[PDB]
């Protein structure tokens, strides 16, 4: 189980290490044969090579099987030219390795749907993974341009994009509950229509797994509603991106929140949380999205379902028994970690 | 005060004229000069003239200052040719009037929020109109196409679709909270930024009224996690139509709510609810969301906002008095409509 370890700014380091203690125990408990060297990354690695994402950091990640990846981004580095600043980085990681597909699971664990938005009869079971297109779309489409009179941007996808993200979704929710909704507007887009026809044809690879479809516009409504009736949903980039938004504040807890690109190159695994350079040493900096990281990286990177399932539940319980300050209490990183630990043997 | 009264189909006789009996009893109370005319609209249309809209209706809509439209639609006529479906009649009323903005509001009237999906305190006091940009964008764009390879659309819109449904969103706020938030991609789309400059730029002209923007994926999880914040909220179509979907789910009753289309001609004023044939006769219907669009008329076709006002009072304090079936009691149309004119009087 080969790691690069990019642990980057701010409370980077700490989160990125608590996540590195949950490892090497699964890796001694159960022998995955781990091994990981820890790279440069972001404002660091601008203030000490000159560049977020140095040469080094770019060959470990091409030799690597996962990036575990921490936190990047500072006031200090906010400044500088738009070739070297750390949210660029971020780009030409995702770049070096083409990944096209971001999973961003949102889940109100038991007991937690205090923390919600919605009523706790709706946030109860909460658990969906949105699966974003991230290299096509409009944010990309040509042509594209603005004058005095109007602008224009399009909406273009070939089947190659859809097939390649909906694959994923597919692959995923074999993992989960083997359910996936794509969503498109097929009632009144081309892009809508093809990009359903595609996910349908790509379907049928996958006999085990059940798919619907539904347009954005009821996804939304539904993803308040009733989210808890949802296991993967696919979805085109700007689609993704408003419904992985949405999605996500539905735990009612931002800060739990992991992330991971997939592609063609090494997987990474990261926080949805920022590098909150605040209170990075203090050591209170809540690890459970580093920690849920870890665990995505386990089920994507090497299909270790089972242990990720196990690191979930372990997380879970600790969340409860040992509430960190965001959920009202008092357990710092160290000892938020260790009740982890300590349901994990 | 010269309304044209469209009721449709199914409960749109009994929902319309309950809306009608307030608007009289206003009429008699303040001398509105109330002057209304019913005319065949929808499937009623289709069975007595062989099509949805009518000449008769058309002139009708033509010479009127306002409409008070029913719900349209029903099985028998879901078989017919496109071009006389129910459905398609709606759209032919708004190209008729050149309708370039729908404004649907969600509120959470006092004592309701036990009916949101979002917990009390986050649903108490919300009150949001979304305006959505009707006849533009992406819906409509040129170029667009499909092939076995690829398929697009174009997100395009030109200085005066903007500007006109920016002036509507800046002129609903000074009727309500003075405030506006236009939502946009300008961080990543052309379309965005200009839409965005062109916002600000008619915003001058309105210098009572306060303009913030938002990002749209910005701007979903604001909806879920304090949409108490907003006031008037005014964005491109296929955003619009997503915003407006997700706010319309914030009441957690969508019986409830009115629409109301604004353009160059006769305004309409609609209830969101269709026809509910399977109810139709039994005087169960609510009404609310009817009396409701009657407010939305006075409000917005003849600037009566302190009467629209002190309707939606009324609805509200009826909602709490009598509760219709929907929101588990027993009064039935003419019982609620009756205890909104013992508010009014």
């Amino acid at each position: 189980m080969k790691v690069a370890v990019l642990p980057g700014d701010g409370i980077g380091p700490e989160v990125t290490e608590a996540a590195l203690k949950v490892l090497r125990a699964l890796d001694e408990a159960e022998g995955l044969g781990l091994a990981y060297e820890v790279f440069p990354f972001g404002g660091a690695a601008i203030d000490a090579f000159g560049e977020p994402f140095p040469e080094p950091t770019r060959k470990g990640v091409e030799e690597a099987e996962a990036v575990l990846l921490g936190s990047v981004g500072g006031p200090k580095w906010d400044g500088l030219p738009r070739k070297i600043r750390p949210e660029t980085g971020l780009l030409s990681l995702r770049k070096s390795q083409d990944l096209f597909a971001n999973l961003r699971p949102a889940k109100v664990f038991p007991g937690l749907e205090r923390l919600s938005p919605l009523k706790e009869e709706i946030a109860r079971g909460v658990d969906v993974l949105i699966v974003r297109e991230l290299t096509g779309g409009i944010y990309f489409g040509e042509p594209r341009g603005m004058s005095e009179a109007e602008a224009w941007n399009t909406e273009r996808y070939s089947k190659p994009e859809v097939e390649r993200v909906a694959r994923v979704a597919f692959e995923a929710a074999r993992k989960r509950r083997k359910h996936v909704v794509s969503v498109d507007k097929a009632n009144v887009l081309e892009v809508g229509e093809f990009w359903r026809k595609t996910v349908e044809e790509v379907g049928r690879g996958y006999p085990d797994v059940a798919l619907e479809h539904q347009y954005v516009d009821a996804m939304a409504m539904h993803l308040v509603r009733s989210p808890a009736r949802f296991d993967v949903v696919v979805t085109g980039n700007i689609f993704g991106d408003i419904l992985s938004d949405l999605a996500s504040v539905l735990p009612g807890s931002l800060g739990l929140l992991p992330s991971a690109s997939l592609g063609r190159g090494t997987p990474v695994f990261e926080p949805v949380h920022g590098s909150a350079p605040d209170i990075a040493g203090k050591g209170i900096a809540n690890p459970t999205a580093a920690i849920l990281s870890a665990a995505m990286m386990l089920e994507h990177a090497f299909g270790l379902v089972e242990l990720a399932r196990k690191v979930e539940d372990a997380v879970a319980k600790a969340l409860l028994e040992t509430p960190p300050p965001d959920l009202g209490g008092s357990a710092g990183t160290e000892a938020f970690t260790a009740t982890v630990l300590r349901h994990l043997a």
